[PDB]
């Protein structure tokens, strides 16, 4: 009864979730085999591209599917150290996309204000310090405070899921839960939304159609990820304030939401002829 109920719900959200993880895996393993086999698409924007690609590849490789136990057999297996990495890799990968599309929505704005300056400044060797840096500094504000325990709250609920070894339920304390939101995904939001209005009014005062084309593709993307990221980290922010206010289930919603967004972005590349063709060829 209550035995057979299980059974079906677990037999189907496990294969929801191995589809989930195919999206996530199949789509930017693609984006990053198309940019590394074509020298059309090599350009340095793309490497920004690829990076963004790494990001969502290690949520379908290891975010997802750690999550999607948790979702379906309803404990954590794999013990406490596990845990904390799965977490850390969480808060990894939402740091390094959004500060990512921030860096791209930069390179666009320099690359369409000063051509010249661009042209000259922007090497591959400089884009390649561009990424490392944006890991280094992603990893520096997701690893570090949650391998230090900053985030721990007293509270006995708290306390409770700390104990406990099937218990990984990110519960944190305040100032880690409005610290870690500005400083992961807050200011880098500001900043892209800010760089890429910007990006949009000196596009508005200027080959031309086919440019713009490609700037409202990285438009949609950026769009896209504020949409599915940004529900979470307003509930994130609310909850500090009031419990109760908004229902705990669509506070999960929201998350997976924002997992969901990792298989998005191979989908909208099909807007350029260039990715949709290498994409062909490559299956
Ligand atoms: C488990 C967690 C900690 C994974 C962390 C992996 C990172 C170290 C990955 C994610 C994105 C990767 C980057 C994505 C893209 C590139 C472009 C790539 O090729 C070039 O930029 C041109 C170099 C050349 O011409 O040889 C150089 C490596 C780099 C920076 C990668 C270096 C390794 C990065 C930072
Ligand atoms: C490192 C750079 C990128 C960040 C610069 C921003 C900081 C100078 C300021 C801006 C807003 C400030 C935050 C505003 C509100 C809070 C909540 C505050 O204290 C509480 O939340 C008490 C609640 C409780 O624990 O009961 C903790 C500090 C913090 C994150 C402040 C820490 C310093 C912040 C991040
Ligand atoms: C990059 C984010 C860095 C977050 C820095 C948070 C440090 C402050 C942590 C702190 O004040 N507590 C947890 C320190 O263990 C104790 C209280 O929050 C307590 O009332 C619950
Ligand atoms: C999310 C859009 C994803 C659309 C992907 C379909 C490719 C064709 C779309 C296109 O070229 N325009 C629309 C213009
Ligand atoms: C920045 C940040 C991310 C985060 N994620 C864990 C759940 N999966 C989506 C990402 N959770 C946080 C919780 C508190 C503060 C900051 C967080
Ligand atoms: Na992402
Ligand atoms: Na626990």
């Amino acid at each position: 009864g209550a035995e057979l109920l299980s059974q079906q719900w677990e037999a189907g959200m496990s294969l929801l979730m191995a589809l989930v993880v195919l999206l996530i895996v199949a789509g930017n393993v693609l984006v990053i085999a198309a940019i590394g086999s074509t020298q059309r698409l090599q350009t340095l924007t793309n490497l920004f591209i690829t990076s963004l690609a790494c990001a969502d590849l290690v949520v379908g490789l290891l975010v997802v599917p750690f999550g999607a136990t948790l979702v379906v057999r309803g404990t954590w297996l794999w013990g406490s150290f596990l845990c904390e990495l799965w977490t850390s890799l969480d808060v990894l990968c939402v740091t390094a996309s959004i500060e990512t599309l921030c860096v791209i929505a930069i390179d666009r704005y320099l690359a369409i204000t000063s051509p010249f300056r661009y042209q000259s400044l922007m090497t591959r060797a400089r884009a390649k310090v561009i990424i490392c840096t944006v890991w280094a500094i992603s990893a520096l504000v997701s690893f570090l405070p949650i391998m230090m325990h900053w985030w721990r709250d007293e509270d006995p609920q708290a306390l409770k899921c700390y104990q406990d070894p099937g218990c990984c339920d990110f519960v944190t304390n305040r100032a880690y839960a409005i610290a870690s939101s500005i400083i992961s995904f807050y200011i880098p939001l500001l900043i892209m939304i800010f760089v890429a209005l910007r990006v949009y009014r000196e596009a508005k005062e200027q080959m031309l159609m086919r440019e713009h084309k490609a700037l409202k593709t990285l438009g949609i993307i950026m769009g896209v990820f504020t949409l599915c990221w940004l529900p979470f980290f307003l509930v994130n922010i609310v909850n500090v304030f009031n419990r109760d206010l908004v229902p705990d289930w669509l506070f999960v919603a929201f998350n997976w939401l924002g997992y969901a967004n990792s298989a998005m972005n191979p989908i909208i590349y099909c807007r350029s002829p260039d990715f949709r063709k290498a994409f062909k060829r490559l299956l």
